[PDB]
C-alpha cells in the first residue's frame, strides 16, 4: 500500500530544472549475457524428460493449474499430448487440402534447405558438421508450395551431397475474411494460450505484430528446419502440429542464453540474427542441457519465456504458431531484458516495449506487486525521457508539431538503427511534407542535422495524457 514513485507533477518539476536533489539514478546497468547457470550440471542431467500433459477430455484442457505448470519458470518448455483430441479441433481446417481450396494464391515464405540427416547439421561438401544452417529465402503460392509438399511425399513413397529441400513458412492466417473457419476453431482453445485474451499482453499492444498476436501457419517437408533462436522479445510461444507427420523439438533453458551466444560467436555467428542450429556434441561437452522430444499431430508446444530452441520435420506436416505473453513479472522482465538488449545490438524488437507497457498502464490493474513496480519504473522512465527531450526542444526554441495518433496506430521505430521511437518522431521536412513520415530516433536525425534543421519533430500524445496515465497506475486490490 506504499507508493515508492514520485508523481507524475514531482516527475516534470524535475525536469524543470545543478544543486537539487535527483529524483532516480537516470544510469541502469547494461545488458550482457550471462555466464553459464549455477549450479553446473552434471553430465547424467543433460537429457531431462520433457515436461507434459496429458489431456483426454475436454474439461482436462480447462483445468486452471494447467496455465501455472506451463509458466512456471523451471519448466522451459511443455507438450500438452492429445489438446487437438481433447477439444474436438478439427485439424483437417488446416490440412494442405483445404488451404488450398480455401486461398490457393496466398503468398508462403520459402525457406531453400540442405536435408540433414537426424539431429546433424553438416557444411554442404558433407565433410564437418557445422553451426551455420543454409535456409535461403524466396516466396511462391500455396497452391505452387503444396503441390511440391504432396510430390515430395509421393517420391518417398517409392522406396526413395543432400538433397535440397523447401520450407514453407508465415503463411499469414491474419485476414478473418480468408480465414474465417480456421480462425474461428482457434477460438475454442482455453484462454492462456489463446491468440487474443484479455490476459495475454500482446492483445494489449493495440496493434498487429503479424505471426506474435496473430496465426501464421508452416507447411513442411521432411528436415524442414526452423533454426535456434528465443522468441522475439522472449515472449512465450505457441505451436500445434497439424500433421499427418511428427516434429522434433531440441530445448535449451533461458538461463543457458548467453553460454549459446558464445557458441554462435566462436562460430562466427550471429545468436540473434543468423541462422544456426547447434552441434548436440558441443552442448555436450558444455554441460549445457537438451530437452529433446517429439511433437505428434495435435500436439500443442508451449515454449516458455525465453527458451532457447530449434525445430526440425521429421514426416510432412503443417504447423500453426503465434505468441502469449503471460501476465506475470517473470514475461515482462524477460521482455524488457531482451528489448534492452536488442538495442545495444542494434536489432530490432518486434514487440516495441514502451508502447506496450503505456497501454498495460492504461487496461490492466496489476495485483502482483513485483510486476506492477516492473510497468510502473518503465513508465517513470520513459516519462522522465519524454519530457527531457521535450524541455530540452523548447528550449533550443525548436518547434513540437502536434502529430496525434490514429486508431490502431502502431508503434513507430527509427528508419535508420530501428529502435522503438515513443511520442516524439523525427521526421525530414521533405519526408513530412510528402507524408512518407520516415521517422528517425533524436540520436540518428541529430547525426545529419546537428540542430535538427533539416527535421519536423511530431508529437504523438499529449503529455497531460501520459501524466494521467501514470498517475493512475495504481497497485490494484487482489
Ligand atoms: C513455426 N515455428 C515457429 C517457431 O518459433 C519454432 O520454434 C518452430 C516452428 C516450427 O514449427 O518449425
Ligand atoms: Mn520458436
Ligand atoms: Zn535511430
Amino acid at each position: 500500500s506504499v507508493s515508492i514513485y514520485p508523481s507524475s507533477a514531482e516527475v516534470l518539476k524535475a525536469c524543470r530544472n545543478l544543486s537539487n536533489s535527483s529524483i532516480l539514478l537516470d544510469k541502469c546497468p547494461p545488458p550482457r549475457p550471462p555466464s553459464s547457470p549455477y549450479p553446473p550440471l552434471p553430465k547424467d542431467k543433460l537429457n531431462p524428460p520433457t515436461p507434459s500433459i496429458y489431456l483426454e477430455n475436454k474439461r482436462d484442457a480447462f483445468f486452471p493449474p494447467l496455465h501455472q505448470f506451463c509458466t512456471n519458470p523451471n519448466n522451459p518448455v511443455t507438450v500438452i499430448r492429445g489438446l487437438a483430441g481433447a477439444l474436438k479441433l478439427d485439424l483437417g481446417l488446416f490440412s494442405t487440402k483445404t488451404l488450398v481450396e480455401a486461398n490457393n494464391e496466398h503468398m508462403v515464405e520459402v525457406r531453400t534447405q540442405l536435408l540433414q540427416p537426424a539431429d546433424e547439421n553438416w557444411d554442404p561438401t558433407g565433410t564437418k558438421k557445422i553451426w551455420h544452417c543454409e535456409s535461403n529465402r524466396s516466396h511462391t503460392t500455396i497452391a505452387k508450395y503444396a503441390q511440391y509438399q504432396a510430390s515430395s511425399f509421393q517420391e518417398s513413397l517409392r522406396e526413395e551431397p543432400f538433397k535440397t529441400i523447401k520450407f514453407g513458412t508465415n503463411i499469414d492466417l491474419s485476414d478473418d475474411k480468408k480465414w474465417k473457419l480456421q480462425l474461428h476453431e482457434l477460438t475454442k482453445l482455453p484462454a492462456f494460450v489463446r491468440v487474443v485474451s484479455a490476459g495475454n499482453l500482446l492483445s494489449h499492444v493495440g496493434h498487429t505484430i503479424l505471426g506474435m498476436n496473430t496465426v501464421q501457419l508452416y507447411m513442411k517437408v521432411p528436415g524442414s528446419r526452423t533454426p535456434g533462436h528465443q522468441e522475439n522479445n522472449n515472449f512465450c510461444s505457441v505451436n500445434i502440429n497439424i500433421g499427418p507427420g511428427d516434429c522434433e523439438w531440441f530445448v535449451v533453458p533461458e538461463g543457458y542464453w548467453g553460454v549459446l551466444n558464445d557458441f554462435c560467436e566462436k562460430n562466427n555467428l550471429n545468436f540473434l540474427m543468423g541462422s544456426w542450429w547447434p552441434n548436440l556434441e558441443d552442448l555436450y561437452e558444455a554441460n549445457v542441457p537438451v530437452y529433446r522430444f517429439i511433437q505428434r499431430p495435435g500436439d500443442l508446444v508451449w515454449i516458455n519465456a525465453g527458451t532457447v530452441h530449434w525445430v526440425q520435420a521429421i514426416g510432412w506436416c503443417n504447423n500453426i504458431a503465434w505468441n502469449v505473453g503471460p501476465l506475470t513479472a517473470c514475461q515482462y522482465k524477460l521482455a524488457v531484458e531482451r528489448y534492452e538488449w536488442n538495442k545495444l545490438q542494434s536489432v530490432k524488437s518486434i514487440v516495441p516495449m514502451v508502447h506496450l507497457s503505456w497501454n498495460m498502464a492504461r487496461n490492466i490493474k496489476v495485483s502482483d506487486p513485483k510486476l506492477f513496480e516492473m510497468i510502473k519504473y518503465c513508465l517513470l522512465r520513459t516519462l522522465k525521457q519524454c519530457q527531457t527531450l521535450r524541455e530540452a526542444l523548447i528550449a533550443a526554441g525548436k518547434e513540437i508539431i502536434w502529430h496525434g495518433r490514429t486508431k490502431e496506430e502502431p508503434a513507430h521505430y527509427c528508419s535508420i538503427c530501428e529502435v522503438e521511437v515513443f511520442d516524439l518522431l523525427f521526421v525530414t521536412n521533405e519526408s513530412n511534407s510528402r507524408k512518407t513520415y520516415i521517422v528517425h530516433c533524436q540520436d540518428c536525425a541529430r547525426k545529419t542535422s546537428g540542430n535538427l534543421e533539416n527535421f519536423v519533430v511530431l508529437e504523438q500524445y499529449k503529455m497531460e495524457d501520459l501524466m494521467q496515465v501514470y498517475d493512475q497506475f495504481t497497485l490494484a486490490p487482489p
